[PDB]
């Protein structure tokens, strides 16, 4: 039985807490957060063994097998490192690291300590995305993939820390792009990136990029687009399309639920938009990959099953983003080495 | 651990076998089928303890706690009765009975033997339908429901037995209407039916009805429509709409998955239509309510938790259908007693 | 050049005025309305020769070739009769008459005076509905039609007169049903109605029906449904579906425009809902059949071309509704003669 | 009455012939084509005054006021020049020119001869796109536009000439991009482009690009994407999305018609895909902008009304594409001058 501690009790701490609570092969042992009231809140919502106000004490506890790190991005590196060094397995919310060396160093460290290190690329475990990838891999029907596009848009992060280079490590390209990139590669069966191009925008007044377009050229000839935004109203969008020589497939997470509803007021449990026509959500957490992701990690820690999607894939997406940032600066298409095509 | 035997190893035996095999609180003990090779095959797909070629022996086994009956409708009454008399809990695939007296007799019987009797109204446990119901019950946003419509259409049953009055008990009105009716009433919080009206059609040449419309007048003033068909091409449809004084809720099961795909050929894993634009499916079993339904039954047997949706609800739908059949024959709107409004 | 006068300057007077103004083969000569300020308004918006405050004077004018009657339903009979007797051709907004004898009498009268009498069954001239009918008539692809359903729903008429039996002649069944029925028959190439069944509802507090379901059985075996409502929020709905032995076709007028838009505020020229996700409209008038309808009438008056869709079709739909009203009262399925099937 | 000659009697000659034949303010005088049987055939479909086998004779005819040039792109420059020099007004199908100097030279020329020169940017006159633009220009609802994306994809041109650099002038970027670019700029009220970035692909084996992405940075801060493909199956796509600080607008031409249909066979009048679920089309020519475009040109020639959208706009799009081609070659983001940002 896999004994889990959740580091950081904000939005994603809550998502992971729910999943763990529900997983028969695991137990929610601890909730930690710099703000101890937020940790208590959550230990209670999900019947965690305790709320741990102390980081040192959390790491020292020999009962905890696995930590899930859902703190701001700037902190991932330091805490994942500390947690591995304390002998705990770690799942870190994306971005696993704010730079490729940070990621490389964590992967290296996990090995030293013979630990499972996983990252929060949930959409790659989303049952509907998994299905989508099967269909593109159906060569008779689909042919050779030549285009993949992933769109991730919302009205921006609300936590202050996401506004700071020091705390967030990056703007919308890192927050959302990391996922879009990870998905583009995964959808094409781990395609090798040969070049990267990107432009960034600051749409909102004063600074981190709110909107970005990143484009990858892959070995097989295909091209991948990542279009992400902090600055799009009317509801979170997560979509993808893959186009081949013979087929197409299209995936829609938040408006592909099969539910529409209308009211003047707003419906009790329907985030946003509240009013008029909305697309209520059902099993959002499952649909998004979290149950499956966490289950994989739990099965990995519990019975040394290898991860289907490992932190090497985080290193690749980090290199892509780093190269994307540099491409924007220089106004050029670059190879992963930083060199101008 | 709830020890389960699956009676009838066709299509739905397989669906239920899967769900049981995955449920940590249950074990798939036996698979029975008049055709023993079909039972062997399924015991193997899903690692059942054994294939039981004998019905008497199955009933006599004190190891089996619960039977799931997935045989043709004509056989439900007799086998559920026999199984209850042998002291086994029973989940019967809908229609629970081919007439209201058949249903009544089974409910009575289960009480006599202090047994859990459940029926296969899966859509009522479908997470997206559950969500839909919450929204209609949100009186501030939705207001008073005045119209509910459920549509169930396909290109007709593939098994020969579905062509026979003795084996099927009925045509499309019983095969599909049962579900549509059950949903209408459940979506309106168990609304009482005061009248019923129906017309049936025989679209295909020679006989059981292959298309039907049934309309219910409810106590609170609302009207429910059930539109079902065996004779609709281009893919199974299951949709629902609820309309209130203030709101609307629309639900779409088979084309509310958020996946579209196109090929000339057809995609290896995609039932039908095969070619051109299709709407592939993800977790169809979960989406349809089966994991949740069966979980409720397993929790009901395992720790005497009352069923959220019991066989009383099957008696009501049976009365509605019986009344529907009679209404068509007489050309009139009827009360549940058979009397002409 | 066809010289036109528009009787009644409310909503539909405005629609017809626009169409006429734009038609190269016609001229907008006069606008009449009991309220002369409303007539002046409209003569001005669309550059009509004059506003005519007097009905007697309007009828007497030898310049006017054609009147378009867009007054409340109770008045159609009397004014169409007066206008025909004055030698003017007439297009009457639906319902052409509030009863079948009223319709029969007008058709008879038009003949006496050798006049073109047309009615406002615009959707039957809607280019997208026309296309839909071609596809159903494509026997190789579609097969034999066995089901047709037309849905017409909105949040109800806003003019007071629509609340009065004397002024409106009927509730939602007559206001909306007339169209739905007309469309069902037309979509199936003028199918003969063998029976009719209907239930009506009063959803809003005190009285005319706000919501109705009417069902037709046709000669060829097909069944038609008309589902109409004054009591549906979130935006006017006009949809249709036809299902055959081999095909299906689905038609969507107001959310089949290919435009979505989102705002908090509301967008200047986007009726309703105003706020959140909306489906703006483009060329609504054309899309709805009015340009084509009126053009047919103009071509009929201008160069004695026969009408593609005549006022005989209004007599049939009147008989259907009359029989629908009676069916509801008696609780039975009826033949067009009033006789109980 | 504006007397028109249609140069080139292929697909688009036919589209334009139809529109002209229907326009009360114009007459279809002549059809010319190097292939005189193709010209005869079209003169007949649409009741043209004559088929003109000779180009010199066509230009010399003082009866012809306006030529519509629907020949392959390579020929536009030479024939528009010759036609202007002969004193004829000209509408040239896009691309107006195969390079900016070609376009510039034509604009210059038309001024010299006091002639109306228009180009075939039809989507810019598409009523549904016009509507879309109003909505984005609704600053209260929409805010400041920061992203515009136009997608144009199909399975590639069917005429042989489109395979040749000399005859086509270019691949998919010029054939489709021209329209996508033109739309991006028009949707943002004629926005000034400050930089351009592009990658091209050759998906099909041996050469002209069959897929492209082009990205524009505009003066006001906004970013435009043009995604075009010759190598996308399952049906022509033409879509657009505009995103602002407060709103979004989405437009869909070919699957925003509100018609769906299904058959096994294929429906007699439904291009492609033929089989399974399709999206039949209604008034495709109107919906695409051609009636309105040609009407503007006819009103411009007939009564010297300035064009709402002139050939200056074609020079801008040409500069963008030229810059796009160069950007791909150099691997860099460029200014319109060719200089590296
Ligand atoms: N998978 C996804 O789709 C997704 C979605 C949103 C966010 N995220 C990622 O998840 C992580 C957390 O995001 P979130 O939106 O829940 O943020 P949040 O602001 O809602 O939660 C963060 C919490 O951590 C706390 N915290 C701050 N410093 C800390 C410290 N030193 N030790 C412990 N706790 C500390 C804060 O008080 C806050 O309660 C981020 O890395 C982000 O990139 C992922
Ligand atoms: N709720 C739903 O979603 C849903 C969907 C489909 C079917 N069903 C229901 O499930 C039931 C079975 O449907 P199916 O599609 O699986 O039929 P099927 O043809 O696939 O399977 C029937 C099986 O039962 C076996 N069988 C027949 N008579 C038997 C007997 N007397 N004893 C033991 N085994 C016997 C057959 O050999 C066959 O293997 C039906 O009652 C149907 O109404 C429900
Ligand atoms: N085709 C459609 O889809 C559609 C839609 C709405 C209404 N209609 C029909 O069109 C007709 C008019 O509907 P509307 O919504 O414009 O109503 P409206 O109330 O907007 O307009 C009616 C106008 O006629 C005037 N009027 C009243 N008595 C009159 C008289 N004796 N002489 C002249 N004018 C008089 C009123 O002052 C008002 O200005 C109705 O018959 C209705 O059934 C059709
Ligand atoms: N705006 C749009 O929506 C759109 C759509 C499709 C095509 N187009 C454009 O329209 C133009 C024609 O396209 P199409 O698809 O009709 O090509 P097509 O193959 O259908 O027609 C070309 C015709 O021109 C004739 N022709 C060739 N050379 C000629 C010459 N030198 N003089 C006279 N006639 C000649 C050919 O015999 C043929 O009949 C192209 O420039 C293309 O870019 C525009």
């Amino acid at each position: 039985p896999v004994r889990v501690g959740v580091v950081g009790a904000g939005f994603m701490g809550g998502v992971h807490a729910e999943v763990v609570a529900a997983h028969p092969g695991a137990r929610l042992e601890a909730v930690h957060d710099l703000d101890p009231a937020a940790a208590r809140d959550l230990a209670e919502r999900f019947r965690a063994e305790r709320a741990e106000p102390s980081w040192a004490d959390l790491l020292a506890d020999p009962a905890i097998d696995l930590l899930i790190i859902t703190t701001p991005n700037g902190l991932h590196h330091r805490q994942a490192a500390e947690a591995l060094r304390a002998g705990k397995h770690v799942l870190v919310e994306k971005p696993l690291g704010v730079t490729p060396e940070q990621v490389a160093e964590l992967v290296e460290l996990a090995g030293r300590h013979d630990r499972v290190l996983a990252h929060g690329s949930n959409f790659v475990h989303s049952p509907k995305f998994v299905r989508a990838r099967q269909l593109v891999a159906d060569t008779e029907a689909f042919g050779r993939p030549h285009l993949v596009r992933v769109v991730f848009r919302n009205s921006g992060p609300e936590a202050a820390w996401a506004a700071s280079k020091d705390l967030a490590g990056g703007g919308a390209l890192l927050d959302l792009g990391c996922h879009a990139v990870e998905l583009c590669r995964w959808l094409l069966d781990g395609a090798d990136v040969e070049s990267v191009s990107a432009r960034l925008q600051r749409v909102r007044p004063p600074a981190l990029e709110d909107q970005a377009l990143l484009v990858m050229e892959f070995a097989d000839g295909a091209v991948g687009q990542c279009d992400v935004s902090w600055v799009t109203q009317g509801g979170e969008q997560v979509t993808a399309e893959i186009i081949g020589t013979k087929g197409r497939v299209e995936v829609d997470l938040w408006t592909g639920m099969g539910l529409r509803a209308y009211s003047d007021k707003g419906y009790q449990d329907v985030w946003d938009p509240e009013q008029g026509w909305v697309h209520p959500e059902w099993e959002w957490i499952r649909a998004s990959g979290y149950y499956h992701q966490d289950g994989t990690v739990i099965e990995a820690v519990g019975q040394g099953i290898p991860l289907t999607h490992g932190p090497a894939e985080a290193l690749a997406s980090a290199r892509v983003l780093a190269t994307g940032y540099r491409s924007h600066a220089e106004g050029r298409v670059l190879r992963l080495s930083g060199a101008p095509v």
